């Protein structure tokens, strides 16, 4: 049916938008603290702390398999990255402060993202 391909054309362009959004978000992490998952060999207790780990690589894997049906879901994962970071790492840490920086800067990008998603459809 054509009624699936327009949803897929919506999903597609959503993806095409969200790829730009991700690139912009990852650019706000020049330190690359959030690019790859946490190691469970380096941090073997991690999953005792963080129940839903997230990172840009994983976000990107999902993205390119069109795993995001809307912006909300994408925001949810972006939020995890920040949120997980801010929980695991204490407040005086570089890690923690990198999260906050990324949040504040990311939110700008997501503010306009939300606008474009509604504006296009």
């Amino acid at each position: 049916s054509m009624e699936q391909v327009a949803m897929e054309l919506r999903l597609t362009e959503l993806t095409r938008l969200l790829r730009s959004v991700l690139d912009q978000l990852q650019d706000k992490d020049p330190a690359r603290i959030f690019a790859q998952p946490v190691s469970l060999k380096e941090v073997p207790d991690y999953l005792d702390h963080i129940k839903h780990p997230m990172d840009f690589a994983t976000m990107r894997k999902r993205l390119e398999a069109q795993g995001y049906k809307n912006l909300h879901e994408f925001e949810e994962d972006f939020d995890l990255i920040i949120d997980n970071c801010m929980k695991y790492n204490a407040r005086d840490t570089v890690f923690y402060r990198a999260a906050v920086r990324l949040r504040d800067q990311g939110g700008v990008v997501l503010r306009q993202a939300r606008r474009e998603v509604d504006s296009i459809g």
